[PDB]
């Protein structure tokens, strides 16, 4: 039961109040995290601020010696860590470490790719003859404030993915981790303190929605918002950004397209592997299946046998298939599935809950009258989805609200890639099921999927504006 | 004489059953009318919008940009038919007018060149983990869909174009919604592009009054990005209306020109009137705040009196360089804030003087904070001179404004103007000449209160284009 | 007959001497054009140089605007210049006027690539702290003299293919067009001219390679050669370069890897179109077909039916095999024909001979051990090479010293792109046949076939240099 | 003293026969390095060649990671080959420490720069219509074996500066040093060995130039020749080279061009460590003085008390004027002192020589009929040439047949940039003296001063070429 301590300014500090956070799972005490006032956010944003002015100006060498440092360290209390996030978030104790280590990657990744970053000369000449000896000498320059608002899903993961590439642009950040996730959160924020990140440059925020939730994003000290999370709260955001730019990585439905001539084992393979891989709770996971009805019996019984095999059990005992995140997540997953269910599909694998415990269920049959069809369950729930043409699943796919990646298998690539062309998604995979990585590639998603482009290169991009200064050679 | 024109929707031209009259503001001139459209005839523009996306954006790239071609050389060919009835509608000079027709040829073509040869990118899987050396993304470019275009009174032609090409050429459909005073303007650079043979659809109008379409047309689900060019609070608000939808804006600004003492005074004072009081100061760029070392004070407002007192006070058919603003409420506005600062006890170098809503250039020195002519933004020709101390007090001055757009420095050190320029919050800073958006090839932004986004032909390109990546194995 | 004049600083000029140019598919005298002395190529490199700063220092947009101008003028006269190309090199009437107006295309995309191209500015502070205040503004700038040398088979395509991408960034230029081809890149100068080009800007060489074959090369006013022609040519160049930047567009002996899973029809429509467009006499061409045993008797039927339709005739009747351009040419192919058939080659076409015009030769059962799976003949023979393996035919394409481009026709398209990067050329072309365009994307030559990379914006970054100015900011 | 070995294919290898090394100050023995045959180079190209397929599929990652280990090494034994290279090329000790410390800079920047060097994908439909759904995907590939070939001024920057872009791209590399600094290069082999580096991925060549000099660069396994040394050795490689891509890093004369406003006593500062540096034997230093007549007298006074502080001595003791590379260098530095001087020049200091250990040599009123003028001492002499207009200044600047870098010293950075735009360079720095670095910035040469672009990024570039993948979607 340790009292975890927020970073502010180079100290730590608790609060008045705190939240107990527990172990989904097991229901074990973790800690606690502060549950800070509005008047202790300001005093996070004016601490960054103030330290902003000196962090822009050091040298980008200077900038990514910290990011390394801090990923040197992760690396180091990788076990720790990665022990306190398995029981935090229900993941599996070996996935958990994995995500440790990835941070760490993609730290390292955004301080090389920041560093050598390059401005731009442009001519007068190239667009009006009297401006020929008129140019512009177009440097980037960070945006100012980042809030970095991290997931319960990946919350040190896609922290990191936001603080190294707002940090490697001179930005200052703040932190504000999920209720369930700030222990993690924090975790990581120890490992940038140790790195000896200056005061104020990185920042941590805990606290209760009701208390801080709107105004942490509210405040005219934030300059940019970089949020991931679920699509609701994600548009709530999007309401209170005004004028400031957003980056939003929220929900999707992935398609996973299986087309005549398909390798089905290796399509049941990847479908199976993406669509169920921490209990579905992914963003970008195959979440169905629409597949051309001549080998949808073969497809379904080969994704069957696999799903059968899934384990299903603890995080500590690295089971395919934990406990999902809270009551309210397994209540809404089961609903989907009674109405599936009802509605008449085939559960070729069998619902069971335990607690938060489901079982992961495979229906066939799905038809899209039915809720399963559509929404995002965020657990173990797969519907196939039977089609006759390869327009038609453009079509289902494209309906859907949703539009972050899709997974097409065939071996026609060159059609494979007119379908990519017609598929309302930000990334389509060839013969594997959908995915972030690899983490230099762009992240994005279309429609209610998000705003902005990640991976690497593309989130400093994101977080950095220009200056540009003109003169007129004589 | 005065017309009543019509809104282009699905390659037809249509009337609305309501109409709004369009006056020109130097002479009270019935110009015409443009329709007051519905809620639902906005409907069938952005439906008509969305159905022709799935074909403009298959074309090919060249077959986009011949038709952005076509349309600037029939914007050329009628400059000066479109020119003069722009003159009219917001009080600019007429050969000013001309030249801004011309200019947003010169934008369409130049960014349907810009467009048509942007690339995508091959990413290695192995930069980032060994296990995907064969992984490899390919990554091109995609239009966002829908883009609501906005522009505003004061570049009626010019900045609708230079957001509907930029959008075009990428596969974007566009609807674009004129200022009411501006409105016919918009239907006439319209016009070129029906001419052009846009397909139906691809580019539409939308006019009415604030009242009935104002929110409609912005939280509209169709709309999937908004490119608006107008005031502050306007801005701000469809900022919160967005909701998701990325959005850029270019709002107003307050571009100080900071003169030190070791600048030509002479070649200071010729760039800031040319900056300052271009049409009659009604320009988001433009020197509004003189922030000058107390050393060269004295001599430099000599300078700039000078040139003020030369400055043409007219009407816009003789290319005056003073011309009525664009509305009584605006020149209410610019008329407070000089009495503020002459009440204030700032000094008059030029007298004020009001003909209707044609106020001659005030210039103002001994400004002080205290005055709101430090700090608002007049949209009128009105330029207050502020004396500091030390290039620090400058700095810390400039900054202290809400709005961060452009910002001159005039000097012969260099260096040190670049070291000055790293510390001023705003878009682009310019070395011993005014502030301006061109050339329009370079990067056009504001910071803090003066937008979102980044313009100029090639930015605005990017800003309205997202990517689609394909992954795969090689084997 | 006219008497053609070169294009020296602005005026038309003769020389004393001059040169008689024939149709070679019908010995017609199409004119002549001078025959200039090395003191004359002087007066042409002076007035170029004498030029280079004024133009230099002109806007982008003002230069562009000529070649603009210049291209409209060729669209104008397509008809006209076409039909002396097509004479002056036996190529079919319609092929040279679509060459001319290829070549507008290429200026005007020229023109537009060149005039918005940018510099970048360097940060310090990417490489050491201590320098974050020093910053670099590289712009971009000619390289002088560009000397370009056009091929008879494309003698206006590739040489406005060098003079664009060369003038638009500030270059000057000496097109010396080969004397077989002098006319018809005489009537492209013309156009130049008309543009108004200004004077020394642009300007033409002809004459005797006895005479000034290498002096134009060697001179020391060029800064930069741009050439297209025969290997052992271009060899000959890359010594007399010294250390000057050169781009030579040399020889291929393109191989057509067809594989067990091909498409048949498609790969004998692709390789046919390839191998025998203007009777052979290009680069860029399927030159040989390595073709996996299995497929290899259907494939080389189905190529023999397309090549038996191909018409064999005259330039004006639009033949798809005319006369070779010069005796030599015919006599060299003529002897790699007896070669193979000697060496026990199949012929599934027979070959003749009337005069020049050689019927186009398909030959089956080619070895390794025969010149023609080797040699650029350069006329219209097409070994086919049987493979048991794609490790094979691999071994095979990359043992040619020729390396410009390769075919590749299989429905693995994942398994095609590991064959591409395991081949030793500068383009591969998945199920189609090999080709330098479409004009915008790189074209280049392993080995062999050249040096440098074309393609309007290679070309462009090619012909330019950088000026980089340093200073410390304060 | 030691008997060094050359690394070949993970092997140190002696040859029959030894060149022993002598400390130019001193003529302390500091060892052997092996003088190869012609057959010893084959057998490095053999284990180059057949260690390249290898090698190039390796991820970039993994090739990074070597980079990074090497130059790991090199900091650690910093001082151990600092002191080594001191005495090998009378280098003063510090700098010679200072010197590997940089290489390790390089060599890390250079990894990290090549491993997310990008492809490109291009529309056909950016050129014709009809060719909408034709797309080329860009890739680069490495060129192969890139011969390296060091100076003796930095006989470790300038072998690591090759060496690293080279191998992170995937080339494979064989290193040449200078036999005067060859100890120094194998030395740097050293660290790249202990790193782990493949069997010959990375080789060294070491021998006389009469025996495998101009073998080396002719032998046809060789893909690209990157050198830096004289130019007329420069000049013999051009010609070597034929078709293939070179990288030459030659001679300089850099003018510094002082104007009436400029700061006096900043532009003596900077022109004497410019000059005078490694006793002037870099190609980059201010190696002639262009002044206005007006300021000439009081800039003379002040660059003449700044040339008397500098110390001259043993490279032990850290002295800023150590003694030249060999007797061949003074005598031909003496003999350009004599020449001004019996031509009236007015020499500010005093010429002495002890041994090779020559005193900085201070010359005013040099006029363009005195070799120092024009002729690269590479010692410790600086001549003062007086001007009457900034245009006098351009001129005599540009009508040299060197063109690497330019200094211009004023307080008009408008004016500046005209006349940087004007001078026939690659580089000018403006109110600083000329230099390479930082080592991301461009670093190239005009006229005789070299070809092709250095700098990390520019180098990587260099030494890549790409590979085009075609085909239609469908």
């Amino acid at each position: 039961a340790k009292q975890y301590k927020n970073l502010v300014n180079g100290e730590w500090k608790l609060s008045e109040n705190e939240i107990t956070i527990y172990a989904p799972a097991t229901g074990e005490e973790l800690g606690s995290v502060p549950a800070m006032t509005q008047a202790e956010v300001d005093a996070v944003y004016a601490s960054a601020k103030k330290a902003l002015s000196d962090w822009r100006t050091l040298s980008y060498v200077e900038r990514a010696a910290y990011l390394h440092k801090a990923a040197d360290i992760l690396v180091r209390d990788a076990e720790k860590i990665g022990a306190i996030l398995s029981k935090e978030v229900a993941k599996g104790h070996k996935a958990a470490v994995s995500e440790v280590i990835r941070t760490a990657e993609i730290i390292n990744y955004a301080a090389e790719e920041g560093l050598r970053m390059e401005g731009e000369v442009l001519e007068g000449g190239s667009f009006e003859a009297a401006s020929k000896k008129k140019i512009a000498i177009v440097r980037r320059e960070p945006v100012g404030l980042v809030l970095a608002i991290s997931p319960f899903n990946y919350p040190v993961n896609l922290a990191g993915s936001k603080i190294a590439p707002a940090l490697i642009a001179g930005n200052v950040v703040a932190l504000k981790p999920p209720t369930q996730g700030s222990i993690s959160g924090l975790l990581l924020a120890e490992a940038f303190a140790e790195a000896g990140i200056p005061a104020g440059v990185f920042n941590t925020i805990t606290g209760r929605g009701s208390v801080i939730g709107d105004y942490i994003v509210e405040h005219e000290a934030v300059n940019f918002i970089n949020f991931t999370g679920s699509t609701p709260i994600g548009e709530g955001i999007g309401k209170l950004a005004g004028m400031r730019p957003i980056m939003l990585e929220l929900g999707g439905k992935d398609s996973a397209i299986v087309l005549e001539d398909a390798d089905l084992a290796l399509a049941a393979k990847n479908i199976v592997a993406g669509a169920f891989g921490y209990s579905g709770q992914r963003s970008t996971a195959v979440k169905r299946v629409l597949v051309m009805d001549k080998v949808a019996d073969q497809l379904a019984a080969e994704i069957k046998t696999l799903v059968e095999k899934l384990s299903v059990g603890m995080p500590e005992d690295d089971a395919d298939i934990t406990p999902l995140i809270d009551t309210s997540a397994a209540d809404f997953v089961e609903g989907l599935i009674k109405d599936a269910t009802d509605k008449g599909a085939t559960a070729l694998t069998a619902f069971n809950r335990e607690g938060n415990l489901i079982s992961p269920v495979l229906f066939d049959h799905v038809t899209t009258d039915m809720r399963l069809a559509w929404e995002e369950p965020f657990g173990p729930v797969l519907p196939i989805i039977r089609v006759t043409t390869v327009e038609e699943a453009i079509k289902i796919s494209n309906e859907s609200e949703y539009g972050l990646q899709a997974s097409i298998f065939t071996t026609n690539f060159p059609k494979a890639f007119g379908i990519a062309e017609q598929l309302e998604v930000g990334t389509v995979h060839l013969n594997n099921k959908t995915q972030r990585g690899t983490d230099n590639f762009p992240f994005l998603g279309a429609k209610k999927s998000g705003a902005g482009v990640q991976g690497v290169k593309y989130s400093i991009e994101a977080m950095t504006t220009v200056k540009s200064v003109v003169f007129d050679i004589q």
